[PDB]
RNA sequence: AUGAUCAGUAGCUGGUCCGAGAGGAUGAUCAGCCACACUGGGACUGAGACACGGCCCAGACUCCUACGGGAGGCAGCAGUGGG
RNA sequence: GUUAUCCGGAAUGAUUGGGCGUAAAGCGUCUGUAGGUGGCUUUUUAAGUCCGCCGUCAAAUCCCAGGGCUCAACCCUGGACAGGCGGUGGAAACUACCAAGCUGGAGUACGGUAGGGGCAGAGGGAAUUUCCGGUGGAGCGGUGAAAUGCGUAGAGAUCGGAAAGAACACCAACGGCGAAAGCACUCUGCUGGGCCGACACUGACACUGAGAGACGAAAGCUAGGGGAGCGAAUGGGAUUAGAUACCCCAGUAGUCCUAGCCGUAAACGAUGGAUACUAGGCGCUGUGCGUAUCGACCCGUGCAGUGUUGUAGCUAACGCGUUAAGUAUCCCGCCUGGGGAGUACGUUCGCAAGAAUGAAACUCAAAGGAAUUGACGGGGGCCCGCACAAGCGGUGGAGCAUGUGGUUUAAUUCG
RNA sequence: GAUGCCGAAGGCAGGGCUAGUGACUGGAGUGAAGUCGUAACAAGGUAGCCGUACUGGAAGGUGCGGCUGGAUCA
RNA sequence: GUGAAACUAAGUGGAGGUCCGAACCGACUGAUGUUGAAGAAUCAGCGGAUGAGUUGUGGUUAGGGGUGAAAUGCCACUCG
RNA sequence: AGUAACGCAAACAUUGGUGAGAAUCCAAUGCCCCGAAAACCUAAGGGUUCCUCCGCAAGGUUCGUCCACGGAGGGUGAGUCAGGGCCUAAGAUCAGGCCGAAAGGCGUAGUCGAUGGACAACAGGUGAAUAUUCCUGUACUACCCCUUGUUGGUCCCGAGGGACGGAGGAGGCUAGGUUAGCCGAAAGAUGGUUAUCGGUUCAAGGACGCAAGGUGGGGUAGAGAAAAUGCCUCGAGCCAAUGUUCGAGUACCAGGCGCUACGGCGCUGAAGUAACCGAUGCCAUACUCCCAGGAAAAGCUCGAAAGACCUUCAACAAAAGGGUACCUGUACCCGAAACCGACACAGGUAGGUAGGUAGAGAAUACCUAGGGGCGCGAGACAACUCUCUCUAAGGAACUCGGCAAAAUAGCCCCGUAACUUCGGGAGAAGGGGUGCCCCCUCACAAAGGGGGUCGAAGUGACCAGGCCCGGGCGACUGUUUACCAAAAACACAGGUCUCCGCAAAGUCGUAAGACCAUGUAUGGGGGCUGACGCCUGCC
RNA sequence: CUAUAACGGUCCUAAGGUAGCGAAAUUCCUUGUCGGGUAAGUUCCGACCCGCACGAAAGGCGUAACGAUCUGGGCACUGUC
RNA sequence: UCCGACGGUGCCGAGUGGAAGGGCCGUCGCUCAACGGAUAAAAGUUACUCUAGGGAUAACAGGCUGAUCUUCCCCAAGAGUUCACAUCGACGGGAAGGUUUGGCACCUCGAUGUCGGCUCUUCGCCACCUGGGGCUGUAGUAUGUUCCAAGGGUUGGGCUG
């Protein structure tokens, strides 16, 4: 930890230390899914399971504009670990937003054209000095999607561009996308929320998805390797179904190619 | 902590040896005091020793035996073995 | 006579008697409790202290004077001493206690001055790197030379635009500020210390300070970010007898930010802090004054800060020299041979790397400091010989002579 | 005499501490002055050393920070 | 106790796939059986036991296909 | 072969009745076993196997006048219970339509489907078999119509309320139990005993809404938005176990008086209170804490540009009137021999109630109520086999392996090594006492401290870890070859490489669609490794 | 002084196995050797070591606790003998 | 062999006249070697195994046979101080027995369960001990070798299956 409120850590004493919630919830939920990684007829991709799931929630493209606000207090979400608060606009829209940093005591926030640049709400990119700090850009001019997760959802830019095209995305390098469109500008939501560690799993992984690793376990039909002794031939393609971890590379387009630039690959 | 407790070592002093002195190192012989006297424990007698040459019990040794059972202990003087 | 053993020699633990810039030695720097020390006046106490006296300090040793064994050793009379402790009757300057003050100590307020002091948040300029596009050509990059590498899927160079990180020229100064470490582009917000000046006020409320608490260059460590350049590691090229170095092309951790941790450095002026004194000549910052300051300036008076053929003095010498290792006082830390060691063991602290405290056996008789003479130097300044340079001829090639090694031989004699 | 309290000899379990010893093993002090370098001392020829980190047969090298018990006209 | 912080000593409180042990679940070892009671369990011990635990009911995927902490087991006393 | 077997080892016999005959039928006197169970109730399934009168060749691995056997009759009577009926989750189907050779797949409006949610009573008595349904006493809910009073009502809704989750830690109170009082009976076949045993019950509704550690009102104004924004005047509402009254000056009820095919029915019928202690029960769909922050709809309430309605129709309430509340199951069993396994195979199988004594305990053992003796017996009784007791000396010396046994195994107190990421091992190991009575209080529910005393033994029964040392591997818990291997296998978190800014990659599919994420590179997916500590070189 | 010979030379590769460890569940011959335990122990433990084919995350070297794991020893208790 | 290239030959050439093609004469292409050559073109495992058959095809074992192995014996230079044979005995030879190592693989893969230990034995012999004898470089006490004879008896543990 380099910041406040440092991430408590369960010391040593029986493995790990797991826990039991208990909280109350206030409207603003349809039912979420809850049918496990599946499609009607195959599950498809393995790995995924164990309960303790629903509650979704919505509020993301922000049609509002040039409205006052007021985060009354803060508020977490399963799956997505970035906080939400509820905030509270001037006139009084229930709402939740993606929890900047620097609020909780209300503060501004604010969405529209012309307004106050810092934290507050939607803000179309068209007015923006330099955009060393935004949150979640969009592919279109309505939607609300991207990095979404608040946590680490940070996207640069280059000053002053034309051709409306501009956005600094992170390990994605960087790409060209339509100007007129607007983000929260934020680009925060804590990373020592997701600095914390899982533990020995149990009862803090499995309750979230099904093991993750499988090992070549031999058996040359329960996957494309394994036999022999206990070592496996790895390396010599063994991924499930002609796949191909070494790289190769994917995602191949003429037409509605991808439009990013620079891309460096080491 | 102007240092308890614990561990190692040790009788104390008057004095002795050295040193110009201070101090340092010791305290054999003589004398005062304390403590022990086969080892550990206990009491009795008596003004006083819970007492080397007193008693009782236990232990390790030495010695006697008709082995049933008993007798001793110089850290008093002179001496023996041993070191 | 030898050996053993204590003391002396050892002012080599020094209380009488020593030291810490470089020889062993100020802890890296502050705050501060206990402890030690503490300005000036009067009164008082008189505890310390001092005077006298009364007890005890056993005798015997030791010492002085005097006796007895023929001397002496030894024995012996009296005295001295036993440096101490307690009590009583005094003395009262000093130290200490108590009471009432004073002020030069120290502190505070008023009004100003300088400064990279610190923390936080912004913003500014150059350059480097990278991405895109234009022009245009085959070279570029690099070195003592080269090569790796980048180049005609066309770099470099050049121009236009973007993104990003770090540090921030000049001013900078023998400068300044800070306890130390350390800190410099500009601005704002909060904040500390120092200094001067007419003064106003308290009033010694002081100084130092084991333990303790806090601060710590860089490197390193934990978690989350960032990452232009530089660059441990690592990968190639080169150099070399070899170089898993220096040098060349790349390059990760790191270097940067937030928080926590580790606490070390030639943390060096290697000379701890505080106060009072002792010859002088030049360089900063405040303030007073100087025919009305007519001027860049002139004459003082304070703080901090260099050099000095720096004097006395001090020092082994080098050197220091009123910011002295000069003359003194208050208190704390440290050393008392070299190697082994600042390691081992134990305790404590730390995530770890390690830090702090700190030995012995064994072994040598030497380590060490300053300075002196000379030499040496791929150190410097200045100068002389075919010494080089300028030039001619020659050797090493050839055949032959001769000398020497090696070989051989009974010897191929010796130097 | 019996009984009870105190109680030495002696007995049991588990710790502390100390001396000796121990396959193997680390560092250190010496002796022929052997093997491979020559790292330091004159700028010893990439100045040295201190702290720290990494790497290497070894002396040692390299990065960062700092000092000079650094030569030189820089 | 520190200027204020970490600290420490009680109490309170309460976590921990924690410890012991029934129901339940899962089953290592030995014996009795193995034309047996039973086409494989019982008896005497054992493991787990507020847990990624277990169970009742209903539904969704099913063979060259599904599912699987994958034994290539299971897919209803059969099956790579 | 007529050998075995006749199916857990919770033994059985006797006096009578009936019959041709009965050890196993029935009746009576007892033994014995279980006692959170081999009791009862209920769901699934089964499904008439329930009851009564008879018969029995076959079915009951003995007979049988016995039977869940056979052959004839009889019997499940609730508007409040449950299923239909309203609503709804996973999921299925699904107009038009999107897709697919045909077929068909997918999918929305809409429409189905639960272990989900939503209105309403019990206590007695009666019958051979049913009963919260028959009967008696006492109540409740909803709809329609009517009467009275008041008031504006009003869709497939908006909003509020419904939707419940973990774990842990206090108190009260209730089932129920014990003691005492009271009432009734017996006061007694070896001594003593005027005191022993039994009962002491009693539901909804209604009132009460219970000294309470559960959970800020009211009024006015606002064309965009509004879980809403400003003032004024006073501050004291909801939810809620139980108890106390009415309900029961009743019924029930020990025990009698009569009858009796003797199974059982009529009549009558006293006491019916208090004190102490409860639980995994209830108020706690709570609160505290914490975090992997964990269904939907309807019923209900209220508001609806007061559009449609507009002296209307309706809404609320009152008589807590009157009428109505249609259709089905509901017998028996149900960790049981009528269920699932070919049988009456000790195998397997959800939920609920669940007493006394000792104990922490639905442990364990012995007793209640209640339910059984498991359906072949009697003798003999050697080898041998199966399940066990007790066993001189020594002691694993057996054996592949101390397997199998034995033993350890209670609480409190004292004490406890190497190592440690120092949370642990420490329930290490190794010991002592705890019985009973009396006294201190002639009880402060226990416990402790003294004294005395009994037996060989005092957690003495049931129940109830064996400990220590060194070493390989896996951190561990967990999972797995369901019916011989469950292990250093697998899984696990941690770390790293690689792909995707996406209608994703990728997976299912010829397609559509869809899972993956209504997330999003501290995301997710695939591979290897795989706690942590020191590290992970060259090519 | 034998061995050792860290040194050197040479041939062959992409580079030629560093630290640690090693007769270890992975060295046939090794029933190995040395030392400890036993009256005796090809079992086990501690080392050396000439590891035939140990070896760095298809992991190397350690490692508290944990496991009905595998191997060995001791005490109490056992006719298991 | 078949598939095909090309020349010659008016042989034929599906309406006719030609042509393509075919036929005939002549030649060429195939480590087609597993070469009387199955394809133009095709390597392994199966301790998960399954099915059809056989011992005419193996493994344990019986049997035939049996060089090797075990035992005994012949000639015999020498060792044993001397001396060949108390004992032993080189260079070679002849047999018995039969449990070793093999061949055979004759009878069994519509099957006869491998080793070892434990329990309980049976027989033979060139029996180690007890008994009766010869020689002895056997003094005695004890041994070496050989002959008859087994009547009987013939061990407990550490480690490893």
């Amino acid at each position: 930890h380099l910041y406040k409120t440092s991430t408590s850590s369960t010391r040593n004493g029986a493995v790990q230390v797991k826990s039991n919630p208990r909280n109350n919830l206030i409207s603003g939920q349809r039912r979420c899914g809850k049918g496990r990684n599946a499609r009607g007829i195959i599950t498809a991709r393995h790995r995924g399971g164990g309960h303790k799931r629903l509650y979704r929630k919505i509020d993301f493209r922000r049609n509002e504009k040039d409205i006052y606000g007021k985060i009354v207090t803060i508020e977490y979400d399963p799956n997505r670990n970035a906080y939400i608060c509820l905030i509270h606009y001037g006139d009084g829209e229930k709402r939740y937003i993606l929890h900047p940093r620097g609020a909780i005591i209300g503060d501004t926030i604010v969405s529209g054209t012309e307004v106050p640049i810092k934290m507050g709400n939607a803000l179309p990119l068209t007015d923006m000095p330099l955009g060393t700090a935004i949150h979640n850009i969009e592919i279109t001019l309505g939607r609300g999607g991207q990095l979404a997760r608040a946590a680490g959802a940070v996207a640069k830019l280059i000053a002053k561009e034309g051709k409306s095209a501009t956005l600094k995305l992170p390990s994605g390098e960087v790409r060209l996308i339509s100007k007129n469109c607007s983000a929260t500008v934020g680009q925060v939501g804590n990373v020592g929320v997701n600095q914390k560690r899982l533990g020995r799993a149990g009862s803090k992984r499995w309750l979230g998805k099904r093991p993750v690793v499988r090992g070549v376990v031999m058996n040359p039909v329960d996957h494309p390797h394994g036999g022999g002794e206990g070592r496996a031939p790895i390396g010599r393609k063994s991924p499930t179904t002609p796949w191909g971890y070494p790289a190769l590379g994917r995602r191949s387009r003429k037409r509605n190619k991808y439009s990013d630039n620079f891309i460096i690959r080491r």
